[PDB]
């Protein structure tokens, strides 16, 4: 949440 691939 605080960390896209
Ligand atoms: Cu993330
Ligand atoms: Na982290
Ligand atoms: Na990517």
């Amino acid at each position: 949440a605080s960390x896209a691939m």
